[PDB]
Parts: C-alpha cells; structure tokens; sequence
C-alpha cells in the first residue's frame, strides 16, 4: 500500500540518506532508473549489496508509459521502493508519477537526497543568484536546438548564474564532455552571435561532484576548451558577473585565474 | 589533518548520507552549528547518539568571527568534522570557510545532504523553471527589506518560479512563517504597487521538507494566508507560468483549486 520515492545521491552507493537506505531495506520490491543520471561513482551490484535487495531496473519507457503497470500494481499491497540518481522529482516528469500513485489507490512518499542542484553550491557560487536551468543537447540531423544559449543570455543579462546540464545517453552509456559542451556553445555564439558564449567567456566545470575529490575548475573558455576535466558526468556553469566572494573562492578553490578578480567582478 | 564540511539534511538526523555518517563516525573532534536552518524532526542529542561523538555546537559569532580559532587549530593536527544542517555550502556563507581552511593550511572536503533547494522538487513544480531566489528578512527598528518583492517581480516578467528562504533567528527561536512572509509581501505590494503579490496570487507553501509527512499546499494568498501550515521551517514559492502538468500536480497532490488547471498561456 506504501511507494517510496528514494534519492539514491550524487556519486556512489554511499550518497543515499541513512533514512533512504533503511527504509530501501524494509522494502519488498525495490526499482530504479538509471535513465536520468548514472551514479558513475557505483554500480547496480554495489547498490544491491548495499540495501541488500534485488533492484529491478527500468527504462525510459518503463517509467514513462508503464510505471502504473510495473511499480503500482505491487505497491498495492506490499512496501515498494523506486530509487532514482540524485533527488526524488526533481526530473522533470517523475513529480506526475505521484498523481498515478493517488489514482491508483497507493499512498506515496519522498526520501530527499543530494541533488546537482544543491551540490553546485561547492563552486563557491551563491546559490540564489542561479536563474533559469537547461541543458546542452547535440545537434542531430537537420536539427540544431540553442535555446540554453538563450537561458544563459537572458539570465547573465540579470546577473545571474547559469547552471547547464550536459548530454546523456545512458544506454549506449556515452556522457557529454564539458569541453563538447564549449565547442557547441562556441558554435551556437557563431550562428546567433549575441556576444553570449565566447573565448573570454569565464565558466565553472564541475565533474563527479559528490565524490571526496571531486574536480572544480574556473577559467576563461580559450583556456578550459581543451582542457581535461577527468571522468563524466561534468557540469557546466556560465556565471553571471561575480560577488568578490564568489571570485575569491573560484581563484583559491578552483584555481580560476587572478584576472577574474577584475574582470569579472 | 583534515576538516570535512558534512550536511546533515533537511528535517532529523537520518537525512544525513551514509557517507557523511561513516566519516563523521571516525572522526576526532566534531563541531556544528543550527542557526542557519531549523531541522524540526531531531535534537542535538540524537545527532550524537547517531554518529557517537560529543557535538560543539558553534554560535553565529564563533563561526564568523573565530573559525579559524576554536576549528581550524584542531584541524592542522586531527579529522575534524563540521556539521549544518541542510547542505553545509547552499544559502549560508560557509563556502569562505574553505578559503580559511586553504589558508591555515588545512585540506578540506564537503559532504553534501539533501538540502530545502532541490526538495521544491515535491511541490511538482518544474525545478528548471526556478529563478533567482531570496530571502523574507524580518523587518528590524525603522528597517524594511524589500529586495525580495523585485526578485519576485523580475521572475514572474519571464514565467520563472521564485523560491523564498523564510527569515530565521535561532537564537531567538523565531522562524518565519509562511503566513508572515506573505503578510510583509502584501505590505510591500502596498508601498511600490507593482500588481507583483496580491489576495489573487497563487503561491506554494512547503513546510517540513524531509519529514514523511511535509505539508505542501497551493492557492491564492487570500485563502492562506491564515492558513495553518504547521511546525517551522517553512518556504513561500511564488509560481510564475504553470505548465499544464504543474497545475495539474498542484491540485491532486497540494489541494489547489481546480480552476488553476486551467491555464493562460
Ligand atoms: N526542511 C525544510 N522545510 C522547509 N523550509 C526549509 C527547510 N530547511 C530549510 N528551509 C528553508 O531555508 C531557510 C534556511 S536557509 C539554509 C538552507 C540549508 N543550507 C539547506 O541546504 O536547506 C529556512 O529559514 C527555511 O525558509
């Protein structure tokens, strides 16, 4: 009669809550997905042997078009948990996922986790000055999608952060680099030429966040483009202009350049 | 000699990750402080018994003014550990600690929890569509803060959400309600009558994240305005344009009125 939501972290099996994890354990039926995001710090057997639990995985499709066929049926009348990378609802169309769990007669709760959302707080970036979020999609085909430039755009224009997610396809298991990130943006400014994106655009890279030692980097793109940020996923953020604070921190912690102290502030 | 900077989550002491848990375990001395948030489901001593070691709690005035020495001094020659509650570097100044660590020569590494920033998530409003935030300050002597009603306004003009950190002065035990938040937001409405929040406004109240039991209600302000939300903390998210499966979250899982379902586009 009882579905929880649980928010499996951001890195490895040890990112879940000491609460997610108990309650996991006390599930009969435990599920996941692994669509959103992949813990890249982990694997399925190290998460199973962990909640000591046999963890049904499911796809896109699984969860978009079958979740009340699959999950809610035994969430009917035994405790289900459905784990998912990072925090619970925070992808897009999970939030909808509680609405069939009411109609479905299943009462429902959320177990919270760490969220990228929350972690980018570690680039020394203050947290209410990100605006609107999106991510980096490739170019495929005839098609050529930029309205993340426009994000940034409209958000640095206020003075605003720009928190940008990068491709994924976690099937074939192929992560968007930072770097592709840049190249494309770099592109995108070309085309629309708004002066948003550019060689002396100054941005933040954080990679595997969560993690004990995780990789913060700050920079000019002329200087980070080519640069290796190590093993996905990475994060890109175009900042707005900078609190002196928040540069200091870029310049001791992430080893942004002095020039930023000036420039950017 | 090694400082970690560990959330401990949004509501008690099982929000805290197994991986903050384990570190924390072994750690030789262990400080902390709860001012910067309310965490409603759990005492100090619980915390604790939790992670078995005696907890110096640290004032505001300790951490801002003495960090570097009643912390850092153990730090250069011990595992020390600092605990927060929510995530230790988001909405809090804490992120220039780690610049202080840098400088008395101390490593430190962050340990990230769930924190009140991603968990807007279970108000089913899309947390990509989220704006610049703020904060509700309690007005003080002839001093009244008002920045927040412009983050409002700036937001709404491009059908971005607004979240709003609620005011807190723990060492007065006062922490804002929803309901006060909203009663000095019409008073500014009053003063620069900018149509930004009125009776009519719909807006999202989300009181004790992290609980199983959170209370998440939607409506005009007119309605609650004196609505009882429950226990502190508290968190006043103004919507901006809802999109059609938002709305439809709203009313099913945060008793909204249906007539929000139907949008203007
Ligand atoms: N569990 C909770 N429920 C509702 N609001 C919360 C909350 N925890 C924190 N807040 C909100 O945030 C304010 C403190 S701001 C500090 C936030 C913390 N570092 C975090 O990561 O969550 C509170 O005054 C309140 O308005």
């Amino acid at each position: 009669m009882v579905l929880y939501f649980i928010g499996l972290g951001l890195y490895d099996e040890r990112d879940i809550t000491v609460k997610g994890l108990e309650i996991a354990k006390k599930c009969d039926y435990v599920f996941a997905e692994f669509y959103t995001s992949l813990m890249a710090g982990t694997t399925l057997g190290r998460i199973q042997k962990l909640i000591g639990k046999e963890i049904r995985v499911m796809s896109r499709e699984d969860v978009e078009l079958n979740f009340e066929n699959i999950v809610l049926p035994l969430a009917k009348e035994n405790d289900v948990a459905f784990l998912t990378p990072g925090d619970p609802l925070v992808a897009t169309t999970h939030a909808e996922l509680r609405i069939r769990a009411k109609r479905a007669g299943v009462e429902s709760y959320v177990i919270h986790a760490p969220s990228i959302y929350s972690a980018v707080g570690i680039t020394g970036l203050h947290i209410y000055k990100f605006g609107k979020s999106a991510t980096v999609a490739y170019p495929e085909g005839n098609w050529f999608p930029t309205s993340y430039y426009d994000v940034i755009k409209e958000n640095a224009e206020r003075g605003l952060h720009t928190l940008l997610f990068l491709d994924i396809k976690a099937e074939k298991r192929m992560y968007m680099t930072a770097n592709e990130a840049m190249e494309l943006l770099l592109k995108v400014e070309d085309m629309k030429k708004g002066g948003v994106f550019t060689d002396d655009t100054l941005v933040v890279v954080l990679a595997r966040a969560g993690s004990l030692n995780p990789t913060i980097r700050a920079g000019y793109v002329k200087d980070l483009i080519r640069e290796d940020f190590g093993d996905p996923p990475h994060i890109l953020i175009v900042p707005g202009k900078l609190h002196i604070v928040e540069a200091e921190y870029l310049v001791e912690i992430a080893g942004a350049p002095r020039e930023i102290l000036r420039v950017n502030v």
